């Protein structure tokens, strides 16, 4: 895509709420994807992507910045928790990246192959019709060997269509180039003076950073251009405890800013797709109209809130399990209240709520 | 390749700046191997490669060395940690992995031979259809401009490349070529081996040293791309040896490196002249990057100073990384003009002392936030 | 191969210096071979091959006998760490042997091929001629099984001339009968009174050494017949900390004495295609001459036997370090000093090396 | 085989010196095997093997007796070490490794039968294209005779060898016998037991014995080769048990071990006959190939008397090996005749007492040369 | 089968000796099979196995119950020990007992077709007539790919006779219908206050009691109808010690009695095929006829007793160890001594027994 970074900040604004810095700097890095490419064959090699190390407390977007990202430029996307290493292969994250691009590649394609999938009696007829046991590490592998013993309309076009060879080859040049992955909680690798089992997954990470070749079934593929998204809320630990290897290949840092009471206020409305919109459309399913009122949607974001500095502060993730625990009753009578509108007042967010959030020690259980 | 030692560290000096005495050592390396061929059937068993042990701060290119020497000679190159294997996976993967890279190398490399004939007799064969045969004809021409002109009938000049590269590639030829490459060419970067020196550990340490043994006294490695052979395979070994020396070392790995060499630590001096000097330069890509959005970026030489002088700062008011720092230190300063440079086409934009004080030095002065940001 | 134990010591000399005992100790195991052959059915089953467990220093060539020794034989050979197995299976050893007895057969028969592979018209042109990814353990079955799915002039004829199941069948004989085996730094393993995982090592190697079968791609071998080579310096533990059974498997011991500066001298030059030789003729390609004094082997060896007392013994690996470091100048001018005789005197050796010499903590890097 | 148990002893009496209660004990389970066939179907499968549990010092013959018996049924019989369980393999691998040893031994017993017959027909197909077919005619035996004395003509004969005693061979019969060999005939020796005998090492140590439990009371095991049941396997383990006992074995493995027998330790004496006594003993091999050099060495009665005296100190001076010491102590004083014996070839050597003291006695003193020499 | 449970208990009595409590347990549980089967459609499904519990010290016959009951039944049987899976997956429980099913259903295939298995000439002649090498946990993954590659009288007949695809549908039948499976030693995974890898132990079993579907190569099996048994002494620990949901899947327990020394009398003669009967048919195999005096059976079994009492208490497993001490020289001699009649009266048992059992140190290991 050849979309300049305030488009793609304002793409993201869509969905993500504030944390602009973090929007600005994804942006530049999907940019010079674009501005490598206009360069002449020896810069291509020369210039590496500009990694990206998001820092901040949970639940403040810094995975849906990635996902949207990835998202907005129709890249193969993944995520992975970095301390899964603590005790896998660390090549797998190219290999599960590409079975992602395998199957979005596919259904892809599957989309130019869907539409193409007169006498007046033709017409006529026309408008009425409309075993192999393993252990779990080779279970892929005896699937492969199952599928390959098996070898030896909508199905029977397309399979007549597509071009098999092609949607292999196009997923790892759609890796090579566009590919993205996520390595969340990177913080938690970082000595804390296990500090070895800890920095050797750093090192297990250096070759898919620094520019390494990973064999899939799929084909070979080379991890140099792929960029990485690495999160973490470095409370413990510092991006400097990182290996001197590491540090340089993330030239580009930024720090994701607290979200506030207003925010919650913006994100259950605002984004497309919100929550409260998604729970109108559900509601208008059973026949019934939900509408939240300002005052309403305030005394939620104000409720989400207090949780978060009783307790546990979980980000915006407060938001989901609180707005659950509020529509529980309609969601159950929905069908019984088909054909009403019931509004969501702040009187009625503080009768289902206050009761819950007054007392700490449910609070940690039902919210 | 017949390069000579002194025209391979010129070529190294066209990337790594300084570090003469690591150059002239890793061409030693690289022209014995020419110097080997020469020879007769029985020294050219009884020679064996002069491995090297690079020694220095990190950062200071050492990679980098081994990374372009490879380049440099398009021989198989990987780098493998040796703390890898202290927890487990198995040493001979080191061969595994370099022949997959050697596998990817030799293909792409045969597909570059390849995607000029293929599209002649592609041709060839998408002109039978337009005219059937019962000097070529005036209308086997005239398709043929047409053709070249650009136009299921599109789709199908792709497939015919796949059937006439495979029918030109010979895979036995190029599977076992791989290993050719591997087996004469292969080169293998063994970073932060002074980690697995010398009771608990020093088992597990120096039994590390003990797997690596037969790849370099010479062995044999089975792979599914075919049985490659350790006994020419250059190696380097690299580390900071501040906590161990190359003595604590197994004395039958001692014995298989017998070029030393360490690496001086970088100045500001040649953190400037790495801003700038070697090919395509960090500098150097910022500016066609911005080229490319149609901004005219220009650093002035006190401009490239004060960055070399910012990211020294840091290395040494909190972690000292190498010249690592200077990628770190140089997006920040350009992540205002790489947001703003689609808005900004059609400018010329100077970087001058005072601009990269105004980015930087606010960050530079807080050492709680330099560990964070830079 | 009827050698005599004396005609084996004498082409051991023309390689290995010194440490005759140790060469006299193996000529009488590969003696015993051809000796066994000679006796009847009944007793070339009881006879077992004399296994030697030599003792000595690092570097002192115990390593060079058994290398020479089967390379004089024309045996398959292989050396093993014995610390490897105290974290692969013990088994390994008999497969990757036979490995390499077939590269070995193989490639002797293609030298029977070799040679194998008129008009006047006729001699006139005559004249103007001339993917499935598995976990490690199984990448070498995966493998199998990937040429097995690709099978459903100079190759050609050689492969035409070949006799593959002949090739397969004559190395498993190859390693039944003559083969060998140098398990090196066994001290390693006794109890240090880890001594149930050390001692649990010699369990393991036990069978080998006993008679026992393991099965291998190639076909199913007997170690029955198998001469080993243990080694150690035993400075740690003892031969009497081995386990009983392993002790008795062993019934040949010999101590290899410490090599001395005259040692050194000898080792520079007398051995065939010594390290200064080899040298000479390296820089013999780039037109240079070199040339060494007496004086100048003999200050090159008091520089290796000077690093050797001041940090760590290496044994005659220093000779290696040292030589290098010494001729790294003439190396790297080679080509422009091409037509020129350089001649290494003692005092080219004092200038080179003494400034390093003299600094021990530098030695301990360079050196 | 039908032999007795006196015939069994009268064997095992050719090659172990005493130990007889040991080997009255092995003739009991061989017999009972026997004596388990002429029962009717139903005591067949009620009966079950009666497993031995030998005790003893190292080196007295244990597992010398258990080799030897297997030999004398030509039963498959595998030698496994209890502790190699303790870190991991599956217990399952003994059954596996079992197989592929009768595996083997079925198949090279098979080529000794193979070796007779695939000559005739050889015979008969090289015939057929020097004496094409339109009582032997006289050109056939006339070339037959030719063959015999000597002659691709000749890289031919190996061929056909192969096909032939693959064609003679029934590769079901045989895999299969391989199953019944072990099934019916197998025998497992359990070296070291009483060194997982019983807090930590306590439950691994135990865990192996109620891993091991299932292949003495019966059970099922899947191999490559084809499905083996362990009910009718005979077993043998033996241990020191000098620091433990064998009531200290789980309650349901003492129970499968209905046979018990203690090994005495040798003595002076019985080393002196081991040296000689038993058929193909450690002189006769080195007289045998002293014999193939052309020398002719014979050792006096004294001097047997030394060695083992030799042999004896040894073991109390240090550690006590059994008669393991033996072999070290000859090959010592023989290595001088042994490295000789070309040169020495018409002549008669004598190894007296003199000689024995001679070559050992300076050695025998050094208690700290002992242990590294012998 | 449709026997009720005085009939199951009144077989159990042919072969074990007393303890009629856990007779009456068991018989409960196969009773219940039946039961079922008659129930209707839904209850058939809600109803599920009464798995029992067997507690008591070893050797008193808590696994010979197991045994003779699913012999008794022809159903597939397994005894595995709970303490295996302390460092193996569990679903091999089900693996095996298929594997046992396949071979009882296919040695009872050829069963059938065995017996399938005229001119005066005719009944004349009739009457005269009259390589691939794997890990271990993939070593029978390799076997079916072996057999697989081979692939591409009486046993030609048997294979034509034989139902192939019947064998392998039925004992999957005759698993999740009639299948029982015996855990001994259940009371060692129990928490001592490793309780966490002993209760992790529990946690894994849980599934295969709870009803679950556990993959296997001869097909896809489910154990929500199979019996199961497990067993322990429960000394140091007890089974309100085991997981909840492990205490509610075994609701018939029974604690079986410690034999005595009349019980040692009744078990060398009373059950069928007893080790004093087997031992005069294997005598007569000799021409030798042994006869036990009632004096010579009660010594015999005051022997074993005292042997358990003096050192430690093995159940009736003594009685094996002392009877084979007692008849080693008649077995020796028993060639010898053919067509001979050998009474095995009080004064030989106390001949051959007495010294023995009087030494302690040595009865720890002689017996
Ligand atoms: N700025 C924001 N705008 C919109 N939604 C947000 C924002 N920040 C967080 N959220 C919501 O909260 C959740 C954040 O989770 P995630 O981003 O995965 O955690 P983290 O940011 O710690 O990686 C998402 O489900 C998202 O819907
Ligand atoms: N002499 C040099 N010339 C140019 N760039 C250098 C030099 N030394 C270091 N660098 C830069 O700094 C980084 C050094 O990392 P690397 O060489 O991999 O570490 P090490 O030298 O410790 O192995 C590289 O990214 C390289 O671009
Ligand atoms: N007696 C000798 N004669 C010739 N070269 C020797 C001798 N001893 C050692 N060397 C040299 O030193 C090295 C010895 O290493 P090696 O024999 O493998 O060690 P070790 O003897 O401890 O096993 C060899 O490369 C060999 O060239
Ligand atoms: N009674 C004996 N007769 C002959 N040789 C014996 C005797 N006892 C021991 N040996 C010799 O000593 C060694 C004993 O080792 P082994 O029997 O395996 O040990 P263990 O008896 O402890 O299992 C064998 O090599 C054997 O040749
Ligand atoms: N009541 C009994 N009747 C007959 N034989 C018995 C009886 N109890 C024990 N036995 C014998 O003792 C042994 C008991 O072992 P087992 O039942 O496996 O131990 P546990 O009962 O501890 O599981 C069996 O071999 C059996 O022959």
């Amino acid at each position: 895509s050849e979309m300049t970074p305030r488009e793609i900040v304002s793409e993201l604004d869509k969905h993500i709420i504030g944390q602009d810095n973090a929007k600005r700097s994804v942006a530049i890095a999907l940019r010079n994807r674009w501005r490598r490419m206009q360069l002449n064959e020896e810069l291509r090699h020369e210039v590496t992507p500009k990694n990206i190390l998001m820092i901040g407390p949970t639940g403040v977007g810094k995975t849906e910045i990635a996902r949207r990202l990835a998202k907005l430029a129709n890249a193969p996307f993944i995520k992975v928790e970095a301390t899964k290493f603590t005790e896998k292969e660390v090549d797998s994250i190219i290999r599960d990246l590409t079975d992602a691009a395998v199957k979005m590649v596919r259904v892809q394609a599957i989309e130019k192959n869907r539409y193409r999938a007169p006498s007046a009696a033709r017409q006529a007829f026309r408008k009425k019709l409309r075993e192999i046991m393993a252990p779990p590490g080779m279970e892929e592998m005896t699937s492969q060997l199952q599928s390959m013993f098996q070898n030896l309309l909508i199905e029977e076009e397309a399979a007549k269509l597509v071009n098999p060879e092609e949607l292999k080859q196009d997923a790892i040049d759609a890796v090579e180039q566009h590919g993205i992955v996520f390595i969340d909680q990177i913080d938690k690798i970082c000595k804390r003076g296990p500090d070895v089992s800890r920095e050797g997954v750093q090192r297990d990470l250096l070759p898919l950073v620094e520019g390494c070749t990973v064999s899939t079934k799929h084909g070979m593929v080379k991890t140099d251009h792929i960029l990485f998204i690495a999160s973490g809320a470095f409370q413990i630990a510092k991006p400097s405890d990182l290996i001197p290897e590491l540090q340089g290949r993330l030239p580009i840092r930024v720090e994701l800013q607290a979200l506030t009471t207003s925010d919650f206020e913006r994100i259950l409305t605002e984004p497309n797709a919100s929550i409260t919109v998604q729970y109108k459309a559900l509601m208008a399913t059973e026949g019934v109209n939900i509408e939240f009122t300002d005052s309403g949607i305030k005394r939620i974001a104000e409720a989400a809130w207090q949780v978060n500095e009783s307790t546990e502060n979980i980000g915006a993730r407060r938001l989901h399990t609180v707005l659950e625990r509020l529509m529980e009753e309609i969601s159950y009578d929905a069908s019984d209240l088909s054909g009403q509108n019931i509004t969501i007042d702040a009187d009625y967010v503080s009768k289902h709520l206050d009761a819950l959030v007054a007392d700490e020690d449910l609070s940690r259980f039902i919210l």
